[PDB]
């Protein structure tokens, strides 16, 4: 607390807000998440903590877990600025299609290292993927859900942003699969290359909808067990699936089938990070590197 020096504040997430603070006594510059409540379930603390074994290349590094007072502190290693931020100032020229295609494949491959582990984010998000100057790019604030879970809000007074949550999380599928991180991320690919969300919901039915009138309203035939589904309806419209051309041009074919892998409806029919990795949209990766202004 006093042993830090609040720098900014980088952003509120869902569980809580992100601050750049500098180390009183290292001079160590760090990112922290703070979360604020009877005090805390105990039992987040054991496997919020097992995260710090969490070791790989394209996963931000969590250095410490600290309760105190009512609190919950997450100190996360610091990167140069996270993926929303970096396509916002790139709205205007957009980002190289070779450094898309770097960082899809670098988010795959934390991705597969993760889900081996049997480790889920569920949360994905531009603000949860964050990017240095020699073109890395890194998933970090893992957990969370599987410890936590959430209410119509994320902590305080902050609503749930809907629109890379996969469709058997809105239907409410009380079990979740790694299969959920392949929809955010193919969520996320989307936007990276057309500059806007796919599917910006205002509101669950909304987010629900927006997706069905892309991809067709899904029924028994396309995804097996939808119609017995906690939140299914049979008063859902029913919209037939479009021309996928709209969704991600101008994107090359094979883009566009590696997305629409990602996209599937059916959680057994949607591709793995380790399958991803193998498709010939990746032939050709290099690793450029970012123009940046920090
Ligand atoms: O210029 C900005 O706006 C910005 C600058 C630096 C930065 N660095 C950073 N490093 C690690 C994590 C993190 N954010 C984060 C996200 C989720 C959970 C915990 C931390 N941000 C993020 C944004």
């Amino acid at each position: 607390m006093e042993n830090f020096q609040k720098v900014e504040k980088i952003g509120e997430g869902t569980y809580g807000v992100v601050y750049k603070a500098r180390n009183k006594l290292t001079g160590e510059v760090v990112a922290l998440k703070k979360i604020r409540t009877e005090g805390v379930p105990s039992t987040a603390i054991r496997e919020i903590s097992l995260l710090k074994e969490l070791n790989h290349p394209n996963i931000v590094k969590l250095l410490d877990v600290i309760h105190t007072e009512n609190k919950l502190y997450l100190v996360f290693e610091f990167l140069h600025q996270d993926l929303k931020k970096f396509m916002d100032a790139s709205a205007l020229t957009g980002i190289p299609l070779p450094l898309i295609k770097s960082y899809l494949f670098q988010l795959l491959q934390g991705l597969a290292f993760c889900h081996s582990h049997r480790v889920l984010h569920r949360d994905l998000k531009p603000q949860n993927l964050l990017i240095n100057t020699e073109g890395a790019i890194k998933l970090a604030d893992f957990g969370l859900a599987r410890a936590f879970g959430v209410p119509v809000r994320t902590y305080t007074h902050e609503v749930v942003t809907l629109w890379y949550r996969a469709p058997e999380i809105l239907l409410g599928c009380k079990y979740y699969s790694t299969a959920v991180d392949i929809w955010s991320l193919g969520c996320i690919f989307a936007e990276m290359v057309t500059r806007r969300a796919l599917f910006p919901g205002d509101s669950e039915i909304d987010q629900l909808f927006r997706i069905f009138r892309t991809l067709g309203t899904p029924d028994e035939v396309v995804w097996p067990g939808v119609t017995s589904m906690p939140d299914y309806k049979p008063s859902f419209p029913k919209w037939a699936r479009q021309d996928f051309s709209k969704v991600v041009p101008p994107l090359d074919e094979d883009g566009r089938s590696l997305l629409s892998q990602m996209l599937h409806y059916d959680p057994n029919k949607r591709i793995s990070a380790k399958a991803a990795l193998a498709h010939p949209f990746f032939q050709d990766v290099t690793k450029p590197v970012p123009h940046l202004r920090l």
